[PDB]
């Protein structure tokens, strides 16, 4: 039982907000983050999606997954997690332009693969892996989460989500950008998104920087005539890492490796 | 369900061992610690004590409690946790004699109180809090655990445990050293042990260093004529902290504060 009784959490500064909820810093036996719906009486849909998220988080005990701590239903449906100081990998690579040594870049890839390997072993498909969803706790430890879910983006309704493409387009596998289905999401589309994260780590920049419109990326990635340019990778990038990236980014999902083998390859590369 | 199927954990280097089990470094979606019984067919007593420990750990989701990750029953009863690099607080204070600034000493006390406040809110009595059981993950983050349980020391049988006094005597409340009962252990004896940890932080040394025999400490602490000498505390120790220590170390257990108030006092002192 992880329900936190009403009145125990002290809700603090507002941290993030969108059409589907708000996240605050709070206090409950130390620092916590608290994500709640902006509404008063949830629709059955809103309640059930809340339960889906809690049921995913309740399955996770791993140092590279953000730690779920509890939930509450009075007065608002809220999810409580550990509070992490630091910032997303996206901020580090593309805003502060932190200068990570190659060793630390590989360490970040390795911790990300540990968390993703764990999630897939728990039959959890992430659906929105990207560098903004990889938090560097004290700029050292990877915490995978979905930092847009139920604030800026809605919770999942099948394979639909409001603001689905928002800040996510560059990480979407070809079969996800097309959605010739009712579920394109799989372990293999998580693997593709991880390949794009590897691209960010090894180039320091976002793919398709030269393309001038989103719909262009939509069309050409869904068509198979657009792919990350692996020649823009830094010179100190290990040969193994370029091979691995190319494997994760393959157009047909069944050709991509799985995270057990991804992780073992990165572990080998880290050993050097 | 947290049972890890057989064959998934790769058991590595032996880390610790005693009459009641062994702990190894291992691999399972990253680094783990794995504690198993040294035996083949456990007695009902051994099995049940294993279940007691798993049932305590399964109740904990807190950044200052060592993260339980799973257990297994084939081929040996094993408990799996995160792997922490670093060393115990005891090692830092009394072996490497690390020079912690007062701010970091207070931070360690504050994280310890967060974890203990959480445990007591979950109705978990620790029973063996001491600086060797406070792990400094990357020498920065407190992880409370019981690092002697089911290796050097046995699991709990009521209020009995083999090697109960081993390395623990200095942290035992008067009513625990006497055991005029079948259970002297309470939230309040945890609070006393925390006071002794505060003493180690503020003096840098172990209480009763001058006394030459264990049985002397037994007798005089059980009698009430022996107490930590708070005048040996460092000069930069805040007045609030000496007051708090004296409160936690009171002889009659009902006079000691509880961890919600302990934590709020340390949080205030940290703010300065
Ligand atoms: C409260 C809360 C609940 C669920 C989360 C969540 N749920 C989730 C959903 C699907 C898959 C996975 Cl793996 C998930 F973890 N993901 C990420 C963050 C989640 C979260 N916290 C924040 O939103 C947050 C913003 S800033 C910040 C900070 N500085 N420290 C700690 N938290 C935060
Ligand atoms: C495997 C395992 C299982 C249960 C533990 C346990 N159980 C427990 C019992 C009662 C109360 C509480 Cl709070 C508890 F956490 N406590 C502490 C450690 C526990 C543990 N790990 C070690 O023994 C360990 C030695 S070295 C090291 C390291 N470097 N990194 C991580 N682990 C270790
Ligand atoms: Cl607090
Ligand atoms: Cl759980
Ligand atoms: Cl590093
Ligand atoms: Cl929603
Ligand atoms: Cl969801
Ligand atoms: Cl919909
Ligand atoms: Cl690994
Ligand atoms: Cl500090
Ligand atoms: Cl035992
Ligand atoms: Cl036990
Ligand atoms: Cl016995």
């Amino acid at each position: 039982d992880w329900e936190i009784p009403d009145g125990q959490i002290t809700v603090g500064q507002r941290i993030g907000s969108g059409s589907f909820g708000t996240v605050y810093k709070g206090k409950w036996h130390g620092d916590v983050a608290v994500k709640m719906l902006n509404v008063t009486a949830p629709t059955p849909q809103q309640l059930q999606a809340f339960k889906n998220e809690v049921g995913v988080l309740r399955k996770t005990r791993h140092v590279n997954i953000l730690l779920f701590m509890g939930y509450s239903t009075k007065p608002q449906l809220a999810i409580v997690t550990q509070w992490c100081e630091g910032s997303s990998l996206y901020k580090h690579l593309h805003a502060s332009e932190t200068k990570f040594e190659m060793k630390k870049l590989i360490d970040i890839a390795r911790q990300t693969a540990r968390g993703m390997d764990y999630l897939h072993a728990k039959s959890i498909i992430h659906r929105d892996l990207k560098s903004n969803n990889i938090f560097l706790h004290e700029d050292n430890t990877v915490k995978i989460g979905d930092f847009g879910l139920a604030t800026v983006k809605s919770r999942w309704s099948g394979s639909h989500q409001f603001e689905q493409l928002s800040g996510s387009i560059l990480w979407m596998a070809p079969e996800v950008i097309r959605m010739q289905d009712s579920n394109p999401y799989s372990f293999q589309s998580d693997v593709y998104a991880f390949g794009i994260v590897l691209y960010e780590l090894m180039t320091g920049q976002l793919p398709y920087s030269n393309i001038n419109n989103r719909d262009q990326i939509i069309e050409m990635v869904g068509r198979g005539s657009l792919s990350p340019d692996l020649s823009k990778v830094r010179s100190n990038c290990p040969k193994r890492m370029k091979r691995l990236m190319a494997e994760c980014l393959k157009k047909k999902r069944d050709e991509r490796p799985s995270f057990p083998r991804i992780l073992a390859e990165i572990e080998e590369l880290a050993r050097e």
